[PDB]
């Protein structure tokens, strides 16, 4: 015609997609009519309002069809545009979740100013199967109602997984029914780093936890999202908050054993004994894992960044060792987390944990998540092996490293390091170690960006390390690595920001740099 729709901006970009910007689309003038009896029409109900679309649920003669299709999997979906319906196609439900997202992204204007879709037909599928973030609630907690904004925006761009961090040093935040001193004591801490000294303490107290139903509501939030949420249980470092509430699980044998829930970031020291007490206490709490997780296929037992020092130190460890015909310390550490996958494969889960996992052996059926890009062996060492890997390289997905230049220079946006990690950086990972066998590269099951928050105290500065860089991501986890293109998504990526605008979203601006909210206030405070 002379009119042409402009073409869809959807983040991340679909496998398959023919617009036929000329031709007549689809008026949203009037709203959206949805089939009141479809299940469905309440989650495209939540998505088109959220982009500002009216909907109404009505008996007959909706708008909207979906249908069903089981080769379009777990994830799959088509979509067809034409003035007189929307037709769309899935084999479950988070394919017409990803398929609804797809839609509002392709909303433009009229030859009236008035929102429409043009005409169009998609075929997308997700190249990952995994395409996640992992939320840190130790260092810093964020409550429900946060981290529900950050399921809206994961759902939106396709991410399927919610990794989350709920035990370490400086706090434990996982409800155990039967050692309530895991969050009275271990979720509390004296003080925390000052912010802009964090050689000094504040001297204030920081303290919470999840509920036990803060925890299910959370995990039904993000089911109804497309999104499964995988727990991750720290051992056997990473775990002064635990040993604190019951200093009995430490090694406490060795010179000066003195736990405390850690007011200080970095590498600490406390790991759990190996002990068959310490089994027995790891053993119920992963049972209870699995009562508040019951549709998680994996639990995470952390794995990384466990100093030996405090077992070579310990004579209790030291009989382990030669109780079980153990050489050193890293055959311990294997041996630990082997007695520990046995609990989960029992409960009908697969472990994974930190790709530290292959010290002194990393067992056959584990899955690796890779992160430390510096040793590149090792994520080849484990597809060689069979296993399953996630990838999360501190190369290219650690968020809270810091970005490019226009950020303020306020003590409130400082970040672990100057290492600056661009949107741009993030959109070249390619996750497939060059060099992986084509028949193993179905061992990679996605990418995830993990998202420590030493410096990120809440909600505002979590969006502005998260976003943009989160979108692109979305789109090495989902889109053929064939279709990238850096000039083609700063287009899309730029008419996004007004949704992401109406929701008062503090991303750092690709044109300047600058937080979207400046005056936003970022506190320990809550």
């Amino acid at each position: 015609h002379h009119h042409h729709h402009m073409a869809p901006h959807t983040i991340p970009l679909p496998a398959a997609m023919r617009v036929q910007t000329g031709e007549s689309g689809f008026s949203l003038k009037n709203g959206v009519r949805l089939p009141e009896k479809n299940p469905l029409s309440r989650q495209a109900e939540r998505i088109f309002r959220d982009n500002g679309i009216n909907t109404a649920l009505v008996k007959n003669n909706a708008d909207i069809i979906f249908t069903e299709d089981a080769s379009l999997g777990r994830e799959g979906y088509r979509l067809a545009v034409t003035p007189d319906s929307i037709s769309i196609a899935s084999g479950s439900v988070n394919g017409t979740l990803y398929a609804l997202q797809s839609l509002v992204q392709s909303i433009a204007a009229d030859k009236n100013g008035a929102p429409a879709l043009p005409r169009m037909d998609v075929k997308d599928q997700p190249r990952f199967s995994w395409r996640g973030l992992m939320v840190d609630s130790c260092r810093h907690m964020m409550p429900v109602r946060d981290i529900k904004k950050v399921l809206d925006l994961m759902e939106r761009y396709k991410f399927n997984t919610l990794h989350w961090h709920l035990t370490d040093d400086q706090g434990w935040r996982l409800p155990i029914a039967k050692y309530p001193r895991l969050t009275t004591v271990g979720g509390a801490r004296a003080q925390s780093p000052v912010i802009g000294n964090r050689n000094k303490g504040d001297g204030i107290p920081y303290s919470g936890h999840y509920t036990a139903d803060e925890i299910r509501d959370v995990v039904r939030y993000a089911r109804d999202r497309g999104i499964t949420v995988i727990p991750e249980v720290e051992m056997p470092g990473h775990a002064s908050a635990a040993i604190a509430a019951y200093p009995e699980l430490g090694n406490t044998d060795i010179p000066g054993y003195e736990p405390r829930v850690q007011e200080t970031w970095g590498v600490h020291s406390y790991t759990f004994s190996p002990t068959e007490k310490t089994f027995r206490f790891l053993e119920d709490v992963i049972d209870e894992i699995c009562a508040l997780f019951p549709d998680s296929p994996y639990i995470h037992i952390g794995g990384d960044e466990a100093p030996k020092n405090q077992w070579k130190q310990s004579p209790t460890a030291q009989r382990v060792m030669k109780d079980n015909g153990l050489a050193n310390e890293h055959e311990l550490q294997s041996y630990f987390i082997r007695r520990v996958e046995k609990m989960i494969n029992n409960r009908g889960k697969r472990l994974i944990g930190w790709d530290e996992i292959q010290e002194g052996g990393l067992s056959p059926t584990a899955t690796m998540m890779v992160w430390r890009s510096q040793m590149p062996h090792i994520a080849a060492q484990a597809l060689a092996q069979g296993n399953d890997i996630v990838m999360t390289p501190n190369s290219h997905l650690y968020f809270d490293y810091d970005q490019g230049p226009g950020k303020p220079a306020a003590p409130e946006y400082e970040t672990i390091n100057n290492n600056q990690l661009t949107w741009q950086h993030v959109y070249g990972l390619e996750p497939v170690p060059q060099g992986t066998p084509r028949e193993r590269e179905k061992q990679v099951l996605g990418c995830q960006a993990n998202i420590w928050t030493e410096y990120i105290p809440n909600l505002p500065k979590w969006e502005y390390h998260v976003f943009p860089r989160a979108l692109a991501l979305a789109e090495v986890a989902w889109t053929p690595q064939e279709l990238k293109n850096e000039k083609d998504f700063r287009k899309r990526l730029d008419r996004q920001l007004p949704f992401l605008d109406a929701r008062g979203v503090n991303y750092k601006r690709p044109d300047n740099g600058a937080p979207a909210q400046p005056k936003a206030v970022i506190t320990r405070e809550r």
